[PDB]
């Protein structure tokens, strides 16, 4: 297992998140706080990453993430 | 029609887990392999953007956390 923190909107996505990772054998420590809306989460700037078999189709990431009512951005792994 | 959920930097097994549970919750999931240029701005820790009480846990503990880890998830929005 990992060590996993999972940060920013407190609510039942965040919790729901966590509880599986913990289940998974995760170290998670979950940390309430105040965040970007999606279409600023879009305006930090997005890395676009090629996926064999699937159209990289930028307009369609941008979007996606804008147009979200919730990003889960994940970082490491 | 559920929320939509947008999954970025869902390269990963941890990724794809999160897409997978959310999927089942009945929210409406784009998992996107692309990711954030600056992931450490989506939830930016400080001590005026932490909800938990700093005399409680404090800045140090919550900053310690997250530099500690080898995954970092960031939520925005609800």
């Amino acid at each position: 297992g990992m060590k996993i923190a999972v940060i920013g909107a407190t609510g039942q996505v965040g919790r729901e998140i966590a509880k599986l990772l913990a289940e998974k054998g995760h170290e998670v420590t979950a940390i309430a706080s105040r965040s970007k809306n999606p279409e600023e989460v879009a305006k930090l700037g997005i890395e676009a990453v090629y996926v064999d078999g699937e159209v990289l189709d930028f307009k369609s990431v941008e979007e996606a993430v804008k147009n979200a009512d919730v990003v889960i951005s994940v970082a490491g792994g």
